[PDB]
């Protein structure tokens, strides 16, 4: 085997693929392979498709999907909605075990929260990571309310000995705030804030963002990582 | 003693003082007796007090305070913006336990979601939950990401072997679309769903509140609270 990674988030909206997509980058400039698996994706019909955004900006090309819904509900409504179930446990699980090899970075990005459901019978990311002995990676907000969730994330990717490889902060204001920049040491307080990554970075081009992504995180950690 | 509820939430925000004043509301109207209590309240310096919100639409008159701040952050950021301490685990429970009385319910409002700090080191309402033997009502929205929120504080309470009362939608959208609809029925598969307030009710003067507030609830729930 590799490193398996999951990266979860503290809510929908956090920057989850974009944060994947910025240590993919930072770890392929640190010469390592990289693999994103994300096993189910809502929203297609107005064309949400997170493992694209992975393959434009970090250029990752090891993008490993199972599913598509069209509605951009939560997968298990998504399914209910569309007519047809959500992958099962099994098949998620050794996706990620065939992708994983040595000298691979693999990184699995969930859908939403750590407790959404991803396949059946009501299996999460947080199964999903205890089946294949995954570390977690926790994207967080840097607004009022994000401690109380890290927290409960860290809470619950404890309860099942999910070890928690670190907080990176989705999307970093400008100018900050005060609540923006009391979060950020308290966060510090709590866990290793591996980066923070500035506002709007999504929308930059493959080599901005490579440059961005570099310099993000720390690059000791990047290489130990593999 | 009496019942003590402490009313937390999924995040801040998601209407814990609305729900707050709508179950005192209906208990009050089942000739309950109610306290509602605040242990620590930021952003005052912005006109925020929810004791005197609850007060404002609920009629409670036994509402009672410690800690104040000026800031609207964490409590813990605004006492350090402000100079100030935190109050101490035992400020809070004997705040919570001269209020509590046989056949009186106690609402106990927290400050932001579960796991904030309320008391040096790392106090919650979770660990208050505990020293004052309360159960907590969750409040949560209907909107996308609830259910991962929603399971992650009751995780969190039973973790510490604290009883959920029941959810409590704040707000509650008319007409409601696909994803609230859908994160409703699921709650409910979750947890027992107490209430789902209308949207905008803190809008709704002292009868109008009322009227929602005694439909809000189930009668026999609310009565069953206290004997
Ligand atoms: N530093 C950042 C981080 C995020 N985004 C933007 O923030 C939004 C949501 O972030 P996303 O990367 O989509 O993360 P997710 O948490 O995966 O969203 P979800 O799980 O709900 O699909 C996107 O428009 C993304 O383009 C940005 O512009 N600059
Ligand atoms: N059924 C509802 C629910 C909420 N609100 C409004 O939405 C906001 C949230 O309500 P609040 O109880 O203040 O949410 P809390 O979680 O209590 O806020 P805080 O985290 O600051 O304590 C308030 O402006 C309130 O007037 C409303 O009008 N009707
Ligand atoms: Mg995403
Ligand atoms: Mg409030």
């Amino acid at each position: 085997g590799g490193t398996i990674l999951v990266v979860t988030g503290t809510g929908t909206g956090v920057g989850k693929t974009v944060v994947c997509a910025a240590l993919a980058s930072a770890a392929r400039q640190a010469g390592i392979d990289v693999a994103v698996c994300k096993p189910v994706q809502t929203g297609t019909a107005r064309g949400d498709d997170d493992l694209a955004e992975v393959g434009r900006l970090a250029g990752v090309t090891q993008l490993a999907g199972l599913a598509r819904y069209p509605q951009p509900m939560a997968p298990a409504a998504a399914a209910e909605h569309a007519g047809m179930a959500l992958p099962a446990r099994d098949q998620i699980v050794r996706l990620i075990a065939d992708l994983d090899r040595p000298g691979r970075l693999t990184l699995v990005e969930g859908a939403g929260g750590l407790l959404v459901e991803l396949a059946e019978p009501g299996v999460t990311l947080r199964d999903v990571a205890v089946d294949v002995a995954a570390a977690a990676l926790v994207v967080v907000t840097a607004d009022l309310g994000t401690l109380n969730h890290t927290k409960l994330t860290l809470e619950a990717l404890a309860a099942q000995q999910v070890s928690c490889a670190g907080l990176v902060i989705g999307s970093w204001p400008d100018p900050p705030g005060l609540v923006a920049a009391s979060n950020r040491s308290a966060l510090a307080r709590i866990a290793m804030v591996r980066a923070a990554l500035p506002a709007g970075a999504a929308s930059l081009d493959a080599g901005d963002f490579a440059a961005m992504s570099a310099a993000a995180f720390d690059r000791n950690w990047v290489a130990g990582l593999v």
